[PDB]
């Protein structure tokens, strides 16, 4: 019961971490501020809360999750496993290294359920506007409760933005899109790969989305796949029915034309072109503007807003590390809010951020990048009671996974790694990835193999 | 004039509001400063077509619900402008059901001739509108996506023209998370070619279902099924189209109906309507209603009763469209300019109740068109807007309704007489079923 009141925006993994950071301080006998957390969806989990919905949701709010059917962990589970809450504790047994979305979801929910932080969240409530008043030094937050269809506002001493940056699509235009007769969609709207069975699918872009959405279409029966790249080819060894081309230049009624002078009939086009940082509830004095990168400017320690240090952002960096980074950020943000870590002058903040940015521009290899984020996280955890974990060993595990992708892009999900928390090696899954058609938690956790 | 006005939206309603003020000025009156905000890159609202779906290039919800191959759903004659005629714009008579691009050209010509483009800030999204009791002004906050800046400005009056067919009502059905085909709302429908040789389920029984179904048919869908929550559409469909009772659930590949039937379905299109959504407004300003001929809380259907300095255009269900917006917009300027003083709050409320009472009386389509006819007539008699022949327009609606009944696939092949020029519309060079090309250039030639 501290005099202050805190608003957390979002109950995805970052917002969960911020609640769980406060709860942990309290469990250790400290006095915490009042917490309110606003979430526009009906349940928590952010990206992990899968929906069939597309575009706008039931209340007219933009659909948040970019996740599709059949999604599994893109990296080794070992690399995101929680320091305070372990896979063996949650599941009671060892499982393979690349669990499907439902299975990861269950695990991340288990940690917040055990913490009892659900009671701070208002669900089905969308944040409309946030304003800072110079007179009272307080934030006014306006939200819409879709359960009662009411709009109200409330006053807060600090605000922590945890609204994510993989939800609002970057969707470039190509010549002839208004004439093309097949479906055009962004990766954000992709749901079931079965919709593209026996079709030719063009994937525009050359990053994680293209890799994975491609692979799903392949696995579930697409006739043929083409992917095209703006600047450099992905360079993996694709299956027989998948080619990689230079950029799309235009499209016609039925066909796509490429910079190499090739052309062919295409059934559907999927833009795998990324996301923008979008904060519609924030005016300029509070609003972060950046491209997706390891070190956004204007965030002291990557979390405190330099123009108004009572506002914080969690998770706004590109994510090589995910969950552990959110915890380190969230722990750091509580300690500054609670007064345990006093902020330096604005000048010092800006000099610190510039050094981080300078170093970021140096980075060339994937290895250097994991290390950089690793060092970032380490610098945060050393400032709080958050427990150190083995970053160098995690980095090494990332490297193995990168190498496995190089070897065979379709089979990397069949490998196993050793837990950094428990030293235990992950078992082989009961069905190989290519044949594991069912993505349900029940099928994963059983022990019946699936038929080819 | 000392005052400043914000018009939100540059579709047909916001174009009408601009064009209203310009007319007053053209006749020598001193008008207020106008600023109009439009989130899209060009005007025309629904009629500005986009391949885009869900969210646009700036992260704003995609506004237009219009699809390839869309044509006027009613006779052009029934929406022809009183002050700007078809013959004037096109130079010649043209058929009665023009494709989207052609109608769009027509409505743009009126505003281009008016020169009102200079009032509009394009690519600018409205984020928040607030009323300040102290200064008796509105603060409007917007995001200019060309410069990625957010700013605000003070206004004496605000006119909301943001439409009500853009935010989908999308109900959930059991099994949607397991169904392997595409599921979309009518709002996201674009090219019917996407469904060639496929079985498409259309949920709902109104205009969207009729027309989205018709396009799929016309462009080669293997089979169509449409299901209705309460009553069948009742038209005589082609051989490959059934009408069934409501969907109850769906599985991996199949849809199950309340009649106990079931079949394999490739794609599901929810034609289930829209909601009135105003994310930039708090409760003191925000209209809440279902789609209907007479929403409550709007005096004369346009003046917000809780704050009479705020107005809404086009929020009614639309039997009449463009003519109705003009009448509202003319009525709104005259009150803004002080030419029509407002009655007390009690009187406003008694007037709206009488309108609502009458609305609840209505049973037949004919009574409805007439009710909106009467509403419009009451509006135009208060201002210099030119009367036009409402009872003749009503009669024309009635012909069109009858033509739909006879044959749902061919109603677009008929012609009607202009209420402004008395001229009969010519038969189009190609019959609807065969008129695959929807371009303006193809429509205006004669092959
Ligand atoms: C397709 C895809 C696959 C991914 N796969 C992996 C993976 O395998 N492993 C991994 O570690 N990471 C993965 N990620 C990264 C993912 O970003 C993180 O795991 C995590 O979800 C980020 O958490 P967050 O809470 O910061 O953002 P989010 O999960 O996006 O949560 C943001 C929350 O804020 C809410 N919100 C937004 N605006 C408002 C508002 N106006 N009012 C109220 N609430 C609002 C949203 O509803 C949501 O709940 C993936 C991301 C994507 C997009
Ligand atoms: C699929 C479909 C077919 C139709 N067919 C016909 C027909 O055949 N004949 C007929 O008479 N009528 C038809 N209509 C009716 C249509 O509503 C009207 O013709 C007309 O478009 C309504 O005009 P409006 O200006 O009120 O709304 P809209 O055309 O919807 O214009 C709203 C405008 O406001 C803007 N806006 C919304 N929010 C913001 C914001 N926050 N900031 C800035 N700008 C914003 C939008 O970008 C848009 O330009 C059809 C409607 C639909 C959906
Ligand atoms: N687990 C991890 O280690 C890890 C690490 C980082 C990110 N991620 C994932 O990154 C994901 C987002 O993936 P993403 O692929 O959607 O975003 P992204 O990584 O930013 O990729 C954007 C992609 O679209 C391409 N592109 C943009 N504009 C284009 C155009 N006009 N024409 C052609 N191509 C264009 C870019 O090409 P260019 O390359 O030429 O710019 C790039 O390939 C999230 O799921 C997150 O999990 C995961
Ligand atoms: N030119 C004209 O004369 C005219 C006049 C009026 C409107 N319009 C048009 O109205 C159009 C809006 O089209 P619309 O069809 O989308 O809006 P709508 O007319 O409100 O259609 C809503 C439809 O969805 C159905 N529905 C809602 N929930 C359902 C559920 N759970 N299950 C099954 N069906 C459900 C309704 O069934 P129920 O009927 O049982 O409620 C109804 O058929 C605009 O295009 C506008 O032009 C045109």
């Amino acid at each position: 019961s501290m005099a202050t009141r805190i608003a957390i925006l979002g109950a995805g993994p970052s917002g969960m971490a911020q609640l769980r950071a406060f709860q942990s301080a309290q469990e250790k006998g400290a006095e915490i501020p009042e917490l309110v957390c606003f979430e526009k969806q009906a349940d928590w989990g952010g990206q992990w809360n899968y929906t069939w919905r597309t575009g706008l949701d039931e209340n007219g709010e933009p659909v948040h999750s970019s996740m599709y059917r059949y999604l599994w962990s893109d990296g080794p589970k070992e690399c995101l496993e929680f320091a305070d809450y372990t896979f063996d504790e949650h599941f009671g047994k060892p499982i393979a290294s690349y669990p499907p979305r439902e299975v990861l979801w269950d695990y991340i929910k288990g940690r917040v359920e055990k913490a009892g932080v659900r009671k701070y969240i208002r669900f089905n409530t969308a944040v409309r506007h946030v304003e800072f008043n110079e007179d009272s030094q307080t934030f006014t937050v306006t939200v819409q409760d879709h359960t009662t269809d009411t709009i109200y506002s409330a006053a807060f001493d600090y605000v922590v933005c945890c609204t994510g940056h993989f939800s609002t699509p970057y969707v470039p235009e190509f010549e002839g899109f208004e004439k093309f007769g097949g479906r055009i969609l962004h990766a954000h709207d992709f749901r079931d790969a079965l919709e593209f069975k026996d079709k030719t699918v063009l994937l525009v872009g050359s990053s994680y989305s293209a890799e994975d959405i491609g692979s799903q279409c392949y696995k579930y029966g697409a006739k043929k796949l083409i992917s095209c790249y703006r600047t450099a080819p992905m360079g993996y060894k694709w299956p027989e029915n998948w080619d990689e081309r230079p950029n799309l230049v235009r499209v016609d009624t039925e066909n796509a034309y490429f910079a190499d002078g090739s052309s062919e009939k295409v059934d559907a086009i999927i833009l795998c072109t990324g996301y923008i940082h979008h904060f519609p509830f924030l005016n300029d004095d509070l609003r972060l503007v950046t491209n997706n990168r390891l070190w956004p400017l204007n965030l002291y320690k990557g979390v405190v807003w330099e123009d108004n240090p009572k506002f914080f952002y969690i998770g706004m960096q590109d994510q090589w590390y995910s969950f552990n980074m959110f915890d380190a950020q969230a722990w750091y943000a509580r300690d500054v809010i609670m007064g345990r870590l006093p902020l330096p002058s604005k000048e010092e903040m800006k000099a610190d951020s510039m050094a981080w940015r300078e170093k970021e521009l140096t980075l060339v290899t994937a290895e250097e990048m994991y290390t950089y984020q690793g060092d970032y996280i380490q610098n945060l955890i050393d400032m709080t009671d958050y427990p150190s974990f083995d970053i160098p060993a995690t980095n090494k595990t990332f490297l193995e996974w990168k190498h496995h992708k190089k070897e065979n892009i379709m089979t990397f999900r069949d490998h196993s790694y050793r837990s950094l928390m428990t030293g235990t090696m992950a078992p082989k899954h009961h069905t190989p990835w290519i044949d594991a058609l069912d993505d349900s938690l029940e099928a994963y956790l059983s022990d019946k193999s699936e038929i080819p």
